[PDB]
């Protein structure tokens, strides 16, 4: 029988594994008694290996850990490698892989790191892993499962109820990178850690891993964290927020932009007719009534009109070198904004509309920034790296010329921010 094969079995290899002197390791399941639960005292348990067998070498590959507690079925024995058939080191027992309940042995919310591999993650197992991992600073690493498995689906769901979430590309210390047995892993971390991870993936331009992260976050009760990260990204002048929103918009995740990003992002990303209002001077942009000798038109804020076809624009979005870039289209004339090749005596450049649109100076970055509750955008020419501003001086009609600014527009959203509104 299973019991008798276990009773019959050599004791665990405590040369290659550390002997943690766990009192319930050499006993079967005794959870019917008021046992002494670990951890004892105020700290967390360092490391539980769920379905672990201790450090197992096989065909030159390593699985398991010499210093973890190992949750396993009560009669389970080492499966492979030289220790095959021995007893499991530091073994915390469960009745069955079905019940997978450690509540007699391990206190709720008490483990720093849970690793899990080899065994199946049933719903009960996922729930037990979530029960023991500490919500505020826990970490769960699932090794060798496929991302679409019922195993990972059970785990992500139970961890999300507790406040742990997948981190795509989450970097592990060297001692959690020893599992050369497995070719895949999936890391779950605490709410604050994932907040920081996803923010830094976006500011770093790693949109593949940012999209993977946010999708799992929103799908597993992480909406508070998503909202906080988004707020940081659209408040602090991060143009990678625009690039992140673009990839969400085009790769199947419109829900996340619709539900968590400022309403303006939908106008921007779908090339809808918009008004562009200089916040400081409060004037909507238009093009000049007349052309110059090159058939181009100057760009102006209008001192009175904020409704007519003359103040309608569209943003054209394109992807270049891991960034979203924009062209700014005037719908009255079907002309594209650029900055003058000639500077004035302050180094500033007049803004012009042209029928043509194939130069780098036709392309622009948007930097989302917030003045209290008002979402704004800084608009910066990609070739000249100048942010747009309206002239401190009015003309005879009360209109303001639009210039590229020599000098950063980042220190000051009340001066250099634009409001984007729907035109219709």
């Amino acid at each position: 029988s299973s019991e008798e094969e276990w009773e019959a079995a050599s004791e665990p290899d405590y040369d290659t594994n550390e002997d943690l002197l766990y009192p319930y390791s050499p006993t079967p399941y005794f959870g019917m008694y008021h046992l002494v639960k670990i951890p004892i005292g105020r700290g967390l348990l360092h490391h539980v290996d769920y379905w672990g067998e201790g450090k197992v070498t096989n065909l030159g590959k390593i699985r398991g850990f010499p210093q973890s507690y190992n949750v396993n079925e009560q009669f389970a024995l080492v499966s492979k490698g030289h220790n095959k058939g021995k007893q499991i080191p530091n073994r915390i027992p469960v009745v069955s892989v079905d019940d997978s309940d450690t509540s007699s042995y391990i206190r709720d919310d008490s483990v720093k790191t849970v690793t899990i591999s080899t065994g199946p993650i049933t719903k009960r197992c996922a729930a037990d892993v979530a029960r023991i991992v500490n919500a505020s600073e826990g970490l769960v690493v699932a090794y060798g499962y496929s991302d679409n498995s019922d195993d990972i689906q059970n785990l992500e769901r139970e961890l999300g109820k507790k406040g742990l979430y997948y981190g795509a590309g989450y970097e592990l210390p060297a001692d959690l990178r020893t599992q050369t047995e497995f070719s895949t892993k999936r890391v779950f971390a605490d709410a604050s850690s994932i907040n920081n991870h996803l923010y830094n993936l976006v500011t770093g331009g790693d949109y593949i891993n940012a999209v993977k992260t946010v999708r799992s976050l929103v799908d597993n009760q992480g909406s508070d964290v998503c909202r906080d990260v988004v707020s940081q990204l659209v408040s602090h002048g991060i143009k990678n927020a625009m690039s992140f929103a673009y990839k969400l918009w085009h790769e199947g995740h419109k829900d996340i932009v619709e539900d968590y990003f400022p309403s303006e992002f939908q106008l921007i990303l779908d090339q809808k007719r918009i008004k562009l209002i200089g916040k400081h001077y409060n004037q909507a942009l238009k093009l000049d009534a007349n052309v110059d000798r090159y058939n181009d038109r100057l760009t102006w804020g209008d001192g009175k009109d904020n409704t007519s076809y003359r103040v309608s624009w569209r943003l054209i979005s394109l992807w270049e070198n891991n960034n979203v870039i924009f062209k700014i289209l005037n719908t009255e004339h079907e002309m594209y904004l650029k900055l003058d090749v000639n500077v004035d005596s302050y180094g500033d450049r007049k803004t012009w509309g042209s029928n043509d649109s194939s130069e780098k100076r036709h392309t622009w970055y948007l930097y989302p920034v917030k003045v209290g509750d008002q979402q704004l955008f800084l608009i910066e020419n990609r070739e000249y790296r100048q942010g747009l501003k309206l002239d401190a001086n009015v003309d005879w009609y009360g209109d303001r010329l639009v210039w590229g600014n020599n000098g950063t527009v980042a220190d000051n959203p009340e001066y250099y921010g634009f409001i984007i509104q729907p035109w219709q």
